[PDB]
């Protein structure tokens, strides 16, 4: 226990690939935006996008992959997971982050939403949250969600 | 504290990407052996790779770098690290594993090498670590083999 050995920096790197977009070989276009990244990555964290560039005809796309049903910003920390594990601004968006790592299947991300959305859980959305629950399938919060609302009779 | 979530899984699935080899974009050559990889993630991982990968006028390379100075099991080893921040078959190695951390500039690894070498600091073997140490530029290692052998008095 003499040698200091320095933290792992494996996260803080990667982010830096993804901040930095050298050697990129994909074009994802967000609402209009263009956003340079690595299949590789992608497609090792997340299923869909592992599908997507797996089993896609159609060269015309050029590596270009349109995504519609997600606005920039919500994109970008997304990204931001994919890349790092990590998702710093995930409390002023974890209802729109929860239905993107859904739709992206990314099932962590996914999990932190809900246990963020789970934390703010009030009279006053309780409903909400539940049925944000139900349309994309966070059963975490569904479950903490229905015990609330059962516990405020 | 309701939700319950995951362990972050960077590493295990950037490890899936380099056992998988999957959209790899180049060749590294390694005593004759080939193994896929990606430049983005080892020039994000090793300033050696990205200066190699930036700056390398020939075609003629076509993305296939020869490593020379290097035995297979070692550079599997440094791969291992470069792709998920581990090295669990660092301690039989530490010391070839030591010179090439130092030679593709992994610094975390270098100094787990450092580590493992230390430990193993004996009166048979103080005189050899050092010189080790100067030849690789640990400084921690040195400075530790130093030590040793002036207590050993």
């Amino acid at each position: 226990n003499m040698v200091k050995v320095p933290e792992c920096r494996l996260a803080d790197e990667l982010g830096g690939l993804w901040e930095n977009s050298r050697f990129t070989d994909c074009c994802l276009c967000v609402a209009g935006q263009e956003f340079q990244a690595h299949k590789a990555i992608l497609a090792a964290r997340s299923p869909v996008f592992s599908a997507m560039f797996e089993h896609e005809m159609e060269e015309s796309k050029k590596n270009r992959v349109e995504i519609n049903d997600v606005e920039p910003e919500v994109f970008k920390e997304m990204m931001c997971f994919i890349y790092t594990g990590k998702a710093p601004n995930l409390d002023k968006m974890a209802d729109d982050l929860l239905a993107a790592a859904d739709k992206y299947a990314l099932e962590r991300l996914k999990v932190m939403c809900e246990d963020a959305l789970c934390s703010n859980l009030s009279v006053e959305n309780a409903a909400e949250i539940l049925i944000l629950a139900d349309l994309h399938s966070a059963d975490q919060l569904k479950t903490q969600a229905v015990d609330f609302i059962n516990y405020h009779a």
